[PDB]
């Protein structure tokens, strides 16, 4: 291949370069302006109040608003846990 050079992306960060803000429990990500959470890899774009994620396959930020369409009934999609929509279906 010799076409589609594929441009317009982000750097390759490391959370080991972020700043922990113990006043609230987040990391702050000066390379972006985002906040990262250590337990929740969904970044917080404070600017617009968007929740994002780093997708290193696409080397860009994407929104993390909902996934795996079995909920779409909150911010997130809790419906993978196995209780999800309850037993439904009779008991047999």
């Amino acid at each position: 291949g010799h076409m589609q050079e594929s441009y317009s992306q982000y750097p390759v960060p490391d959370v080991s370069t972020y700043q922990y803000d113990e006043t609230s429990g987040y990391y702050y990500d000066p390379q972006t302006g985002l906040y990262y959470d250590p337990n929740s890899q969904y970044y917080y774009n404070a600017q617009s109040q968007q929740y994002l994620y780093w997708d290193g396959e696409r080397r860009t930020y994407v929104p993390a608003l909902e996934q795996s369409a079995d909920g779409h009934k909150e911010t997130g999609a809790p419906s993978k846990e196995g209780k999800e929509k309850k037993e439904k279906h009779k008991t047999k």
